[PDB]
C-alpha cells in the first residue's frame, strides 16, 4: 500500500511546498512594494527574507536527516527530534500562523473581488471606512462559506488543489510573457497627469481641458472636476489647473525605455500626499486640494514593507507535510524543500526587476489600480489581457483559504491527541472519519477575529510574527542540541553546521524585532510559558511530582549526558568517599573525619559518606534508618555537603569492600577514599581491627583510587578554630608527586588553614628535582618555598625508617600538619604486622599525619 | 576595634545613601523636566522611578537579612547570597554604572561653571557646537585633575564628604525657604516678552520699544535687535515686532498666584520652536525669525524625560557600602535604606509641585537660564540669593565626582581579587595601601569615553541603563531562588514576598526597554555572556572540565535541591532495579529481563541494572570491567536508558543483598526490584539456586520495595515483534490493588503491547469491589472491562491452589500475559520448599506470568 503513494522528491515535497509558498502577496502587493521602495531596497527585502527562509530550510533538513522520520506531518518529526517541549511550542506557534494565514487569504480574495472584479456591488455605498465595512461583512460571509465547505467535503479540496496550482503557474508565466512582449510592442494604457500631479482616470475620458463636441469646444469633464462651471462660461478654475498642464503619459513604457534608472529610489511618502512623478514639468503654486488626486494610501516605511512582504515566503514546513508518503525522506525532503525555495526566490527576484523596468514609477505606488482605469497593476503586464490574472489570483486565493482551513485544525487535533498539553484535550475530539469537529470551530473563531481587522496591511505583520517565532524555535533547538552534545542528536547532513542554524536564528530574530518590538516580546513570553508548562506537565507525568519531579528529571538528564563522554579529565580533583566507622553504640566513632573532609573539599564537589553496620539486614532495618539520620545530622553539623549511604553487611570488611566499588551513580563516581587511621591497633588484643585496615588498603589500591589515611585525627582542628601561623610540611618522598603537591593548596584555600605557610621537604639528583619543583610552583602562582634535602630486609627497613624519623622530626617536629607519602602493603598477607610496624615507626613523633597513597593516573 | 565604628542605622547607612542619591539632576534638570512635562506627568515620572527603586530596596533588604552579612561592600553580600555568577554580573553592571556616573557628574560641574558662574571664560568663542567643544576640553581638564586628586590623597576626600553633604542639604533648605517666602513677598525677576513669543534678556536692558534718553525718545536696544536702523530713522521693523507688543511679565509669581492651573499640561515642543506662553495676547503674522527668540533646546518626549531623570534616584546600593561597620546589619540596613529612599522621594515629589506652582510656565522650559538675565532657574527660588545654590551645586557635583572615582576602582579590584573572572586578574594589582593602581587607569579611560559625549542629556540614558540592569538582576535572583526553593535561601524579612521582587523586576525591566530597546538588548546579551562565562569558569575550576564539569555541577545541584524535600510523592511510579544474573561465562543469562524492563518503563524514568559477580575483588577487577562493558552493550541493544553497577562479591546472596539497599545516589533511589524467576529450581540438584531467590524475596519485602518476578521470561516478546490482539489478564487477588491496576496501563502505553486489550479477572463482596473497580476505571479514561468472579494447612493450600489454577486457566488459558498477585514467603525458613511448590502449582499452565508483590505504601 505504501509503495503506490511513494513519490519522488518532486511530486512529494516540491509541489506541496511550491503550491503553498505562492500566495496572494506576489500579485496584489509586489508591485506596490517595488514602487514605494525602489528596486534596490526591494531587492534587499526579498534577499533578506529568502535568507532567513533558506537557513531555516537547512536547519529543518538537519532535523529531517536525524533519526527515523515519523509517519506524521512535520509536527511529529519536530517533536521526535526536539523533545515534546519544543514540539508543542512550535506546534502552537505554527498553528496560530496558519489560522491568521486563512484570515489574510480570505481578506485577499474579498479585496480582489470587490476592488477589481465587481466594484458596483458593495454592502456600503460610496469613503475608506466604507471599504473596511464592505470587507468586514463580505469577509465573514466568505468565512462562513469556507467553514461550511471545509466541514463537508474536504475530498473535493484535495481533488482541486492541482487546479489551484495550475492557476498560479499560468498567471506567473503570463506575467513573464507580458514583460518580454513589452520590449518591442508594449500595450496602450495611458494615464492623464496634471503637471507633476497624477490624476485618477476612473471617471475622466479625455486628458484634455476642452473636449470638442459637434464642432464646439465645450470644456471636458475634467474641467467639471476642477472647475464648477462645467460650461467654461467665465469659469473659475483653481490655481494649479490654470498654471500647470494635463498630459497623457504612457503608463507602461517599453522594457527598453530605461525607466529603471528613474524608479531606482525610495519614495516613502506618508499618508495622503499626492503621488508625483519627479520627471515632468510642474508649476509651484499650491492650495488646490482635489478629490481626483491619487493619494498615498498608507504612511509607508521600510520596516512596514518588510512586514507586509514576509508572509509570501512562509510555507516551507509544508514541504514535509506529506512525509508519510515518501521514499527516501532524509534524501527527498532536504533537496525538494531547498529547490522549491530556490525556485520561488528566483521568481520573486526576477519579477522585482521586471516591474521596476517595465511599469511607470507612478502606477506602482498606486495600491488600488487607480489611474489605469481600474485594472490590476501587474495585470497590465500580461499577454492575453489583465483578466486572466484578475481571475487566476482570485481562484488561487480562495483555494489557499480552503487549504489553510483544512490544514490548521488537523494540526490542532494532532497536538491535542499527543496529550502534551492537558487543557487542549477537549479539542482532541474527532469526527467519524477523524476530522477535528470541535477544533475547527476554534480555528474559525480565530480567523473571524483576524478578519475583523479588515486589511491585509495590518494582518500581515501578525502572521509574520507567528511564523517567525516558529522558525526561531526550530533554529534554536538545533543549535542548542548541537552545542550541548544532546543524546540522539545525529544530524546526518552534508552541509549542516551549527553556525548556520545560529545565523538563521539571529537573522530572523532580528526580523521579528524589526517588524514589531512589542509583538515580539509578547510572542516570546507566550512561547516561554507554553514551554515551561509543557516541561512541568511532563515532569508531573513521569516522576509523579511537579517540582520534585522537575529536579529529578534534570538530574537524570544531566547524568545521561554525562555518561556518553571521555572517562578521564584534563585536571585531577579529589572527589571524596569518607569512610566513617560506626561503633557498637551506632555513633560515629570519628567526627574529625568529617571535619577534615569538609576542610579538604571546602564545601564544593562530591562527598559520599559511607559506613558499614555489622549485622543482618532482615532485622536491623530500623537501626539503619536511625543511624542514617544520625550521620545526616552529623554531616549538617560539620558543614559537609554531600550524600550518605549505609550498607547493613554480615562482615565489616565485606561491607566496606562493597561500598568502595559500588558507591555513586554511574558518572558521579568518587575517586579517592578517605579513611581514619586504626589508632591503637597493637593495644587491642583482636587482630581483626588492624587486618581490616590492610584489607581496605588492598581494595583501594586495586580499584585504582587514591587513598588518604589520616592519623591522630582526634587532634585535627575543628571548623571554628583557626591557625595563626603554621607549616603544612609536604614530604614529596619518591613518586606520586601530583596529588601530594596539589593537596596542601586545596587545604590552604579554606579559612582554617588560610593563614599557614607551606614547606616542601623533598627527599644532586634532588637538585635535578629542585629545578622541576621550582617550575611547578612558578606556574601555579602560589607562595611556596621548596628545600631540597639530599638523600641516598626488615632490619634494613627499620634502620632506614629511623633515619626518616630523625630527618622528618629534625625538620618538621613542630609542623602543624605533616603530609607523607606511603609505602604499599605487602604482597604476602603474612608480613602485615611488619608492614603496620613500619608505618607506626615511620609516623612516630608526629602530632598530625596524613598518609597519602596515589595508586592511580593522577595528573 | 569594631565597636567604635559601630554606627546606628542613621549614621551608618542613612547618610551614605542620602549623600549618594542627591545628585546634580535635582538642580540643573528638575525645573526643565517639570516645565516641559507638566506637574502631572512629572509626578508620574517621579513616582514610577521611586517605585522601581523602592521594590529593589525591598529585594536588597531580603538579600541582606538572609544569612550572615560578609564584611565587604554590597558586592560581597550579593555574591554570598546569589552565587558568584550573579555576583559578577551585578558587579560589572554596577561598575560600569559608577564610571558613567563619574562622567555625568564631571559634565555637570563643567556645565554649571561654564554656563552660570563664568560665561566669559570659554575655550571656544561665541554656537551650540562651541559649547560642546568647550565642554569636551573643560571636561577632560577636570577629569585629569580628578584622577590626580583621587590617586594621591583619598583620605582628604573621606574627610570632606561631610562638607559635600552639608552643601547639598543647605541648598535644598534654601529652595524650600524661597518657595515659602514666595507666598507673601516674591522676588522681582522680570522677563521681556513680545506677544506670545518669549525674548531672551541677556542683552536687552528695558522691555520697551523706545528708551528715552536725555529727554529724547531714542529707540531702545531691542529695536536694534529687531530693526537694523537703530535710530528709528524710517526704521524697517519686521512683521511680528510691529504687530505684537513687548511686555514685562513677572517671572516668579506668588505661590498663591495660581499658575499651577496654567502649567498643568505637557508641551513637548520639538527642537528649535520658540517657547510661547499660552496666556498672553498675540498676533498671527509669522516669518520674522530672530536670534533673540528663546528656543526649545532638545526634541523632547516622555520617554526622553524618564531617561534624563532616572540617574537621580540611583545609589541605594551605597546604603550597604559601609556594612562592615554596622551593629545589626540585617536590622539597620533595611530600615536605613528604605527610610533614605522615602526621604529623597518626599523631597522630589514636594519640589515638583512647588516648582509647578511658583515659577512661570516659560522660565521652566528654559534649559540654560536664559530670559532671567542668566541666573539658575531654581536659583531664583531661594532666600538669600541664587548664588548660594549656584555655588553649592558646583561644590556638591565635584565632590560626587571624586566620590565615584574612588568608589569605582575599589569595586573593580574587589571583583578582580575574587578570581571569579580570569582575564580581569591584571586589574587585581594594588598599591602599597591597597589602592587599585591599574584599575583606576581603566576607570579614567571609560570616564574619558563618556565625557567625549559632552552632554548630560545623552550620558544619562546610558548610566540609567546600566543601573537598571543591575537592579533587574538583583530582583531576578531573589525571585528565582524563592520559587525554586534554592538551598540556603532563607530571607528572614517581615515583608519580603517573591511577588514583590517579581513586580520590581517587571516594572524596571519595562523601564529599561522604554528608555531604549536597543541598549537594553545589548546590556542583556552582555550580562548573559558574562554570566555563562563565569559559570563555565567555575565549572572548569571545580570539576576540572568545561562541559563535562558543567553537566556534573548541574547534576550535583539538582540532587541536592532534591534532597531537602518530602520523601513521598503524590503519585506512585515504578523506578526499576533490573537484577541481571551473570553466568559462569560472564554473559547475561536473561536478556529478556532487559527487554521487558524497557517495555515497562518505555525508555523514560530511572533504570539501574545491578548484577553480582561471584569471586574475590582483588583479582577480578579486569573481569568486572569487561562484564560491565558487556552489560552496557546489552542495555544499548535493548533500548534501555539507564545506568549499570557491578559488585564483585564473595557470596552471590550477599552481593544482591547489598545491591538492593545501596543502589542509586541519595534522592535518586529505585523503588521496585525486577527479578527473573528461577526457572528449573527443582531440576537443579543444588538447593542454593532456589534458596537465593527466597533470600532476595525477604530482603525486597523488608526494604519495602515492590517486587516484580517475571516467570517464563524466555517467551517474552522482543522489542521488534508486536501483538496483533491479546489480553493482559490482571488478576486483582485480595489486596495491593494500586500497583496491579497501574502496571498494565504502563505496559499498554508501549507500541508492543499497544494493540492489546485488558481484562481484570477480579477474585456479593466482589460486587462491592465491582462498584469500586468501575469507579477507578471511569476516572482513568482507559478502555478496560472488569468482570467480577464471586470467590469464597499445606493440604488446604494445595487444594485451593488447584482451584485457583482451574479458574485462572478456564478464564485466561489463552491470555497473552497473566499478572498475578503473590503470597508472602514463610516466616520460618524451613517451609521454603513448600512455599516454592505453592508458587509453582499456582503458576502451572501459564505461558507468561508476572508475579507481583507490593510490600510498600503504593498509591
Ligand atoms: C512637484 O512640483 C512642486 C512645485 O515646486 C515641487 O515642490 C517643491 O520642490 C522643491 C524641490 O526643489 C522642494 O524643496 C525646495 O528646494 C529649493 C531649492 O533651493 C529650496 O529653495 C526650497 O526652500 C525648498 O527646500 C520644495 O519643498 C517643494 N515644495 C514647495 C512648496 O516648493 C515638488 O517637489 C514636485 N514633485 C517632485 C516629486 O519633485
Ligand atoms: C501664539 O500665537 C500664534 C499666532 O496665531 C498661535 O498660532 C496658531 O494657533 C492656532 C491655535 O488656535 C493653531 O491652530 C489653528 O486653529 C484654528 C482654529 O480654528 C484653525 O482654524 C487653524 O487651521 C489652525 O488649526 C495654528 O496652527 C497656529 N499657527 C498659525 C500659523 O495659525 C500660537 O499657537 C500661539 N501660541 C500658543 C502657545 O498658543
Ligand atoms: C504648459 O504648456 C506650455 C505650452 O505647452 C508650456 O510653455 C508650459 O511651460 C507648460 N507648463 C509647465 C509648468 O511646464
Ligand atoms: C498691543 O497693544 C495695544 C494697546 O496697548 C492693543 O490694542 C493690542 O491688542 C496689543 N496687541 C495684541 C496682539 O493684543
Amino acid at each position: 500500500p505504501t509503495k503506490t503513494p511513494q513519490m519522488g522528491t518532486f511530486m512529494g515535497v516540491y509541489l506541496p511546498c511550491l503550491q503553498n509558498i505562492f500566495g496572494v502577496i506576489l500579485f496584489l502587493r509586489l508591485t506596490w512594494v517595488v514602487g514605494t521602495a525602489g528596486v534596490l531596497q526591494a531587492f534587499a527585502i526579498v534577499l533578506i527574507c529568502c535568507c532567513c527562509t533558506m537557513l531555516t530550510a537547512i536547519s529543518m533538513s538537519a532535523i529531517a536527516t536525524n533519526g527515523v522520520v515519523p509517519a506524521g506531518g512535520s509536527y511529529f518529526m519536530i517533536s521526535r527530534a526536539l523533545g515534546p517541549e519544543f514540539g508543542g511550542a512550535v506546534g502552537l506557534c505554527f498553528y496560530l500562523g496558519t489560522t491568521f494565514a486563512a484570515a489574510m487569504y480570505i481578506l485577499g480574495a474579498i479585496e480582489i473581488f470587490l476592488v477589481y472584479i465587481v466594484p458596483r456591488a458593495a454592502i456600503f455605498h460610496s469613503e475608506s471606512a466604507a471599504m473596511l465595512n464592505n470587507m468586514r461583512v463580505y469577509g465573514t460571509a466568505f468565512l462562513v462559506l469556507m467553514v461550511l465547505v471545509v466541514f463537508i467535503g474536504v475530498r473535493y479540496v484535495n481533488k482541486f488543489a492541482s487546479l489551484f496550482l495550475a492557476c498560479v503557474i499560468v498567471s506567473i508565466l503570463a506575467i513573464y510573457a507580458g514583460a518580454i512582449k513589452s520590449s518591442f510592442a508594449p500595450p496602450h494604457f495611458p494615464v492623464c497627469m496634471l503637471g507633476n500631479r497624477t490624476l485618477s482616470s476612473r471617471h475622466i475620458d479625455v486628458c484634455s481641458k476642452t473636449k470638442e463636441i459637434n464642432n464646439m469646444t465645450v470644456p471636458s469633464k475634467l474641467w467639471g472636476f476642477f472647475c464648477n462651471s462645467s460650461q467654461f462660461f467665465n469659469a473659475t478654475c483653481d490655481e494649479y489647473f490654470v498654471h500647470n498642464n494635463v498630459t497623457s503619459i504612457q503608463g507602461i513604457p517599453g522594457l527598453a525605455s530605461g525607466i529603471i534608472t528613474e524608479n531606482l529610489w525610495s519614495n516613502y511618502l506618508p499618508k495622503g500626499e499626492i503621488i508625483e512623478k519627479p520627471s515632468a514639468k510642474s508649476s509651484d503654486v499650491l492650495g488646490s486640494l482635489n478629490h481626483e488626486y491619487v493619494l498615498v494610501d498608507i504612511t509607508t516605511s521600510f520596516t512596514l514593507l518588510v512586514g507586509i512582504f514576509f508572509p509570501s515566503v512562509t510555507g516551507i514546513m509544508a514541504g514535509s507535510n506529506r512525509s508519510g508518503d515518501l521514499k527516501d525522506a532524509q534524501k527527498s525532503i532536504p533537496i525538494g524543500t531547498i529547490l522549491a525555495i530556490l525556485t520561488t526566490s528566483f521568481v520573486y527576484l526576477s519579477n522585482v526587476v521586471l516591474f521596476g523596468a517595465c511599469i511607470e514609477g507612478v502606477v506602482l505606488r498606486d495600491k488600488f489600480g487607480d489611474a489605469v482605469k481600474g485594472n490590476l497593476v501587474v495585470g497590465t503586464l500580461s499577454w492575453p489581457s489583465p483578466w486572466v490574472i484578475v481571475i487566476g489570483s482570485f481562484f488561487s486565493t480562495c483555494g489557499a483559504g480552503l487549504q489553510s482551513l483544512t490544514g490548521a485544525p488537523r494540526l490542532l487535533q494532532a497536538i491535542a491527541k499527543d496529550n502534551i498539553i492537558p487543557f487542549l484535550r477537549v479539542f482532541g475530539h474527532s469526527k467519524a472519519n477523524g476530522e477535528p469537529t470541535w477544533a475547527l470551530l476554534l480555528t474559525a473563531a480565530i480567523a473571524e477575529l483576524g478578519i475583523l481587522i479588515a486589511s491585509l496591511d495590518l494582518v500581515a505583520p501578525i502572521l509574520s510574527m507567528f511564523f517567525l517565532m516558529c522558525y526561531l524555535f526550530v533554529n534554536l533547538a538545533c543549535a542548542l542540541q548541537t552545542l550541548l552534545r544532546t543524546p540522539n542528536w545525529r544530524p546526518r547532513f552534508r552541509y549542516y553546521h551549527w553556525a548556520l542554524s545560529f545565523m538563521g536564528m539571529s537573522i530572523c530574530l532580528a526580523l521579528m524585532f524589526i517588524s514589531s518590538w512589542y509583538y515580539a516580546i509578547v510572542a516570546m513570553v507566550i512561547a516561554g510559558m507554553i514551554y515551561k508548562y509543557i516541561e512541568y506537565q511532563g515532569a508531573e507525568k513521569e516522576w509523579g511530582d511537579g517540582i520534585r519531579g522537575l529536579s529529578l528529571s534534570a538530574a537524570r538528564f544531566a547524568l545521561l549526558r554525562l555518561e556518553e563522554g571521555p572517562p578521564h579529565t584534563k585536571n585531577w580533583r579529589p572527589q571524596l568517599l569518607v569512610l566513617l566507622k560506626l561503633d557498637e553504640d551506632l555513633h560515629v566513632k570519628h567526627p574529625r573525619l568529617l571535619t577534615f573532609a569538609s576542610q579538604l573539599k571546602a564545601g564544593k564537589g562530591l562527598t559520599i559518606v559511607g559506613s558499614v553496620i555489622v549485622g543482618n539486614f532482615l532485622e536491623n532495618y530500623g537501626e539503619a534508618l536511625a543511624a542514617e539520620q544520625t550521620i545526616k545530622h552529623l554531616m549538617e553539623a560539620e558543614k559537609v555537603k554531600g550524600f550518605c549511604q549505609l550498607v547493613v553487611a554480615a562482615k565489616l570488611r565485606e561491607g566496606i569492600s562493597h561500598l568502595i566499588q559500588s558507591c555513586g551513580l554511574g558518572g558521579m563516581k568518587h575517586n579517592t577514599v578517605v579513611m581514619g587511621w586504626p589508632n591503637g591497633w597493637r593495644q587491642s588484643e583482636d587482630a581483626r581491627a588492624w587486618k581490616t585496615f590492610i584489607g581496605t588498603v588492598r581494595v583501594t589500591t586495586a580499584a585504582h583510587l587514591a587513598l588518604l589515611v589520616a592519623k591522630n585525627i582526634s587532634f585535627f582542628p575543628s571548623n571554628v578554630e583557626q591557625f595563626s601561623e603554621g607549616n603544612i610540611d609536604v614530604w614529596w618522598i619518591v613518586h606520586d608527586g601530583g596529588m601530594l603537591m596539589l593537596l596542601p593548596f586545596l587545604l590552604k584555600q579554606h579559612k582554617v588553614w588560610r593563614k599557614c605557610s607551606i614547606r616542601i621537604f623533598t627527599v644532586d639528583n634532588s637538585i635535578q628535582m629542585k629545578k622541576d619543583l621550582a617550575t611547578f610552583l612558578y606556574h601555579l602562582r602560589i607562595e611556596a618555598e621548596v628545600e631540597v634535602v639530599e638523600m641516598h630486609s626488615n632490619v634494613r627497613r627499620m634502620h632506614t625508617a629511623v633515619k626518616l624519623n630523625e630527618v622528618i622530626v629534625n625538620k618538621s617536629h613542630e609542623a602543624k600538619l605533616v603530609l607523607l607519602n606511603m609505602p604499599g602493603p605487602p604482597r604476602n598477607p603474612e608480613g602485615d604486622e611488619n608492614y603496620m610496624e613500619f608505618l607506626e615507626v615511620l609516623t612516630e613523633g608526629l602530632e598530625r599525619v596524613l598518609l597519602v597513597r596515589g595508586g592511580g593516573s593522577e595528573v
